[PDB]
């Protein structure tokens, strides 16, 4: 049906393509059950409200005006859509020259950035997400959020445009890693698509 | 070491005793990794603080006065300790006459109570717990809380003494049920120890 407000973008890889870090079963359930449910519930939650024809960014920017169902499913849809786009089976991507320079000046090195993201992800108690954002000063920042909340939401304290998010809900890693979230965080870097992260950074600065 | 403030209780059954509803691998990780960590981090968090010599119930009753590490691990330890005690491989336990009468007058029947708990469990977005509590007027209530929070905490909306808690963190059900939290909730009734729930009820009314 072309007329639904929100859709899942087709995945640019197979469910078993990311086995360097994420098992195939997780990819399939995570995409076709969890994430698909956020999209369907978002379409339902916005129906008949002022969010009905708004962009996802605009819904998040005014999210406190809407029901909790809009919040949780708008976050869910946005976050997962971003997450799929920043994974890849192709090894060895790296930040653009401009992103690399910004990472080095802000954190020291790519390793130092990964350490900070890993630590933020580990420190998120319960369900949530780790983020790399561009703030309203054009500055890079590492944050985390609970549940499906994100740095675009009106009430979020550390606001900015996400260029990278890593899912630390237990559903994202339990089948392969069980309690070992830190091993998931260490390993996921092998499938992060730094070309996509870099394209998002370019747009955030414009 | 007899002098630590908090210790875990070993399971009063085998890890595979609950395989009607819960896989052995989950029981082992859940008790030896997640719940062991909450106990250890609780003992560390309260050390050298006023919580250091307080009972777990008293810590929780003032938990807003302490750090997040105290709140999260005090809840974690209490909730898991209660959880293990209300599971059993002994099939066909039933509420005591006193508890059954209160259940029937408040909810209508045992099935009605189960429905209500299953619904609270399903509606808890993110990580948390579903609870049956005895409130401060002696009456039964069904609630849910986020993360490791619980009804003994000073800032919980619906306060009371828990007699039954069901863990709806993904780690509690993902290996066996994946996204199907509702199937987990339906099935877990097979292993609820109503004899322990009834003992907790009797004590709560005092
Ligand atoms: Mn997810
Ligand atoms: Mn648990």
């Amino acid at each position: 049906d072309p007329f639904t407000q929100f859709k899942q973008t087709p995945l640019p890889y197979a469910y078993d393509a990311l086995e360097g870090a994420i098992d195939a079963k997780t990819m399939e359930i995570h995409h076709s059950k969890h994430a698909a449910g956020y999209t369907a519930n978002l379409n339902k939650a916005i129906a008949g409200t002022p969010a009905e024809k708004e962009s996802i960014e605009n819904i998040l920017a005014k999210v406190s005006q809407y029901s909790d169902a809009v919040r949780n499913n708008a976050g869910g849809h946005y976050n997962h859509e971003l997450f799929w786009s920043i994974l890849t089976p192709n090894k060895g991507t790296k930040p653009s020259a401009a992103l690399q320079k910004a990472i080095d000046e802000t954190f020291g090195s790519l390793d130092a950035l990964k350490e900070k993201i890993n630590a933020a992800g580990a420190a998120r108690f319960g369900s949530g997400w780790a983020w790399l954002i561009v703030d309203n000063g054009g500055k890079l920042q590492v944050t985390s959020t609970p549940n499906q909340d994100n740095p675009l939401m009106d009430f979020t304290k550390e606001k900015g445009t996400p260029i990278l998010g890593i899912d630390v809900w237990e559903h994202a890693y339990y089948l392969r890693y069980q309690n070992k979230r830190a091993d998931y965080l260490t390993t996921i870097w092998d499938v992060i698509n730094w070309e996509e992260v870099s394209a998002r950074y370019e747009k955030a600065l414009k």
